[PDB]
């Protein structure tokens, strides 16, 4: 490459690994989307959360194409491998596999944050703490907070509480 | 002095004090307030009204160490006190916390005032009626009709009462 | 913690200390700006300069408090020292006293960093190099800046000087 | 009176005196402003400082009145003593001499608020809590700030920090 500096090929591999993983994840939130969207499940707030999620999931694997190339990487893309599931159960079985799978993303940030620090690729460090870092951590907390407020509305009448969550917390429209 | 006027030794000390217990109800009041805000506690419209009350307390202790300056009295500060809980508990539990808290501000503010009738010093009789006394009696109003609420919402159905709380008669986003 | 993640005991400790020091120094702050607005001392600009600190300061803290909770790591609060003096001299004296506290905050910041590299904990090195160093710098600077134009101005008119700094440097209004 | 009800000769006879001391004060007001607009004293700033007070004074004495006939008491003036000095001295020499004088004020609003809560008069103590103990307050606070600021400019150079003070504390442009 004419422009390829201090960018090893550890880093650009391990870069197309995670544009792999965000891509995922976008298609399990489109699934998880449609899912909530189904005229026997038929909660729109939590389909509107996860279909933005699988716009917000999308556009990260895009801004890590951009720097693949900015860098003088050369991405590289393999199978989209399909979401874990077909039918995604309650709100809370949907948002319990939601924070396991950012839990999984953030611990693949953080694993290429460890590569790039060992490489002393600090340009890889400053993109991964600038544009993804912090936005998992935003959006872990957030779907705790959710789980919380999930979780005290079970009690002894679940439809309930399901409805009144999707209505007065997730936005709707 | 040379502007000291009808302002005794003794309300200058009792003023000192009630800026501490200001500054000891904001530090409560924010630690309530972070509390509420936990992924495993998670209720925003709590947090916020206890952090909106962490910068009224705040406030009032400004309000009183400006008037000791203006009377010629010198701000004395002490140690502030950790707040008692580490934990808050439930809304429930929490509300009756501030209750009590606010009762014992209220308290405090009648022996100021009682002092300075017996002083003879209406400026600073006028000053705790104009700018505390009442803002007292309508927040501790609030609270007990908050706890009233909170209490009707409890039934069998805790969690859905607290959320509901939370949701539809607390501020929030 | 259902969020939790990469998150340390030690840095979660180190951070509710830090909590502490902040508001210790908002605290040091509230004295001084209030010192200055005495009567018998009567500097606006320079107790405009102190309170608009003390607000700085605990802002820092609620940011610090905010993180602690998107960690998934539990606030927990100390009691909080009174200020080291009661009385803070002149401008230059108060002006030394501030950049003192202001190094101590910033030694703790870069332990804290350090502690947080140490534990492979960018999230932790981001947010402080995000919100709290170069703010540090920049008022440490200031800091200095204000000392060498307060040095100046002593000469064998020391009251004519403090004036003069107080009317044309700082803000009044 | 057909209106005049649980208002005391007492308080009828201390308002009226109180008329003529707040006439008193705007006439010395009115000597203190005019004496910086000499030629040889020309100080513009404290000039506006003092005829800004002698119509503070006015109005003082114009709400007494206003308040006496409220009541169904009947206004009764005296002569006007003439100012205590023809020629005022230096800006600090006039700074103190109002200081005198609006203690003396002070004293007599208190004196007044005392008869009134010996009286049982609610409206009298509030009347002046509402509108003249306060005002008391700020301006005696004022007027001592000012005169920390003329002390620590006087110094070797008492000429410079006189223009000083005049130019930067007091309004002019
Ligand atoms: C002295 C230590 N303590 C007591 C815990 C302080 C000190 C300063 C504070 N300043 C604010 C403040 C400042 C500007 C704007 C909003 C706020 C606010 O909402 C709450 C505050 O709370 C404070 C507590
Ligand atoms: C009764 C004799 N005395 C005392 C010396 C008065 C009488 C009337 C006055 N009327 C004003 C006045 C009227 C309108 C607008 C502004 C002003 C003002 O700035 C000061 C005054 O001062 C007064 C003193
Ligand atoms: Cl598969
Ligand atoms: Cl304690
Ligand atoms: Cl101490
Ligand atoms: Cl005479």
């Amino acid at each position: 490459s004419q422009i390829r500096q201090n960018y090893s090929t550890e880093v650009e591999a391990a870069v197309n690994r995670l544009v792999n993983l965000y891509l995922r994840a976008s298609y399990t939130y489109l699934s998880l989307g449609f899912y909530f969207d189904r005229d026997d499940v038929a909660l729109e707030g939590v389909c509107h959360f996860f279909r933005e999620l699988a716009f917000e999931k999308f556009e990260g694997a895009e801004r890590l194409l951009k720097m693949q190339n900015q860098r003088g990487g050369r991405a590289l893309f393999q199978d989209l491998q399909k979401p874990s599931q077909d039918e995604w159960g309650t709100t809370l079985d949907a948002m319990k596999a939601a924070i396991v799978l950012e839990k999984s993303l953030n611990q693949a940030l953080l694993d290429l944050h460890a590569l790039g620090s060992a490489q002393a690729d600090p340009h890889l460090c400053d993109f991964l703490e600038s544009h993804f870092l912090d936005e998992e951590v935003k959006l872990i907390k957030k779907m705790g907070d959710h789980l919380t407020n999930i979780q005290r509305l079970v009690g002894s009448q679940a439809g309930l509480g399901e409805y009144l969550f999707e209505r007065l917390t997730l936005k709707h429209d």
